[PDB]
DNA sequence: GATACTAGATAG
DNA sequence: CTATCTGAGTATC
């Protein structure tokens, strides 16, 4: 059994970028199941073999991490063109890891074709004809299908909590008690404003010491519909392998998602947050049935509620400690099922 | 005359 | 929101 994993639109090198981190992690946890896997990317590296030096068809399984098809500057993007060309040569089933509802697989030829540099490529190089199997992070396959409604070789869908991988790594450990410097914290990107309203609500104009790490920038929040005066402290991005330690700097860490993450997705940050020394607080709308934890104290409806809950968490260590003890318990139960998870994942890639 | 990393705006 | 169009701003071996 020879397994190849690749990121469709992002180069893979180390933990600098997130897409690069997800691919290496996915690479690791799969190797940890006792499988021989390679990461194919743009060049040879510590963790990667080059697309130009490997016969894609020497792999019994081709796993592909989801990405958009973004020709920045209206210019050719080597990351996307090289992986698709690679996928295009494969003749066996392709397993697409759909972890971001906004990153459904789609052919790039239709796009390249109508570009002024179409003459640089051809349909025979870019068109991916192999049958594709979508492995949705969301249990609601109906939505998964709809996101891939326009692609015909996508003929198989299956739910599987891909993003539980962090808590199932071999070296995984919950964070230790940490000296606090913040009341609330949140890590991530602007995600094209799909959460601008939620970010402003829970992180802007609160009076608390809030920090928003990640690639998001203060100047990106300019929608008059969601005005602000006092913004949280914007610090840049940090390696993915450190996120949970970063959250641990605050009393609490916010959980918010897009419109279609609500009661459908249980994202990675949920585990990264739940794993930290930061009391996890979820936006009510994100999980309206409280499926994550059967304890209303972990849920906030608005700014005022978040502000009340954070203040009551500082006002009392018995409460903060209790809530950190509970969430850690919920996580540790899910970790008890590692084998079960590993099993459904193999069966997910037909093993 | 740097290189790498990172969707945004708009009609239907 | 969804389908389709249009094309660079920011951080740094
Ligand atoms: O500086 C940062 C900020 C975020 N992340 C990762 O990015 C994820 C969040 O991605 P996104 O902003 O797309 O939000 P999501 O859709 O996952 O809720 C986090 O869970 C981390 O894994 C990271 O590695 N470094
Ligand atoms: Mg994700």
């Amino acid at each position: 059994m020879k397994i190849a994993i690749i990121n469709m639109g992002n180069n893979v090198i180390n933990f600098k970028t997130v897409p690069s981190s997800e691919t290496i992690y996915l690479f690791k946890v799969i190797s940890e199941m006792g499988l021989n896997v390679d990461i194919i990317s743009l060049k040879n590296g510590v963790y990667t073999k080059s697309f130009d030096e490997v016969d894609v068809n020497d792999y019994d399984r081709l796993i592909v991490v989801n990405s958009s098809i973004n020709f920045f500057g209206g210019k050719p993007n080597l990351a996307i063109l090289s992986a698709q060309k690679f996928m295009a040569k494969y003749k066996s089933k392709i397993y697409y890891l759909f972890t971001d509802i906004r990153l459904p697989f789609s052919q790039s030829w239709p796009n390249v074709k109508n570009r002024p540099w179409a003459y640089l490529y051809t349909e025979e190089e870019l068109l991916i004809k192999s049958p594709i199997k979508v492995i949705s992070q969301g249990i609601n396959l109906d939505i998964a299908k709809a996101a891939h409604k326009k692609v015909d070789n996508v003929i198989e869908f299956e739910y599987f909590p891909i993003e539980q991988y962090k808590i199932h790594m071999n070296d995984f450990q919950l964070s230790k008690p940490t000296k606090k410097t913040l009341d609330v914290i949140y890590g991530g990107s602007f995600r094209s404003g799909q959460r601008e309203s939620k970010m402003v609500e829970f992180l802007f104009d609160t009076g608390l010491n809030i920090e928003f790490f990640g690639n998001a920038r203060e100047k990106q929040f300019k929608n008059p519909k969601y005005p602000w005066t006092k913004a949280p402290v914007f610090t840049g991005k940090i390696p993915m392998n450190m996120v949970s330690e970063k959250n641990s700097q605050a009393i609490a860490a916010l959980i918010i998602g897009d419109k279609n993450y609500n009661d459908n997705f249980i994202t990675l940050r949920v585990w990264e947050t739940m794993a930290s020394d930061a009391v996890m607080l979820i936006d009510e709308e994100f999980d309206t049935k409280h499926r994550i934890i059967n304890d209303a104290r972990f849920y906030v409806n608005n700014r005022a509620e978040l502000i009340d809950r954070v203040n009551e968490l500082k006002h009392s260590d018995v409460l903060r400690k209790e809530m950190l003890s509970i969430q850690h318990d919920i996580l540790n139960k899910t970790r008890a099922k590692k084998a079960e998870w590993q099993d459904a994942f193999k069966k997910a890639i037909d093993l």
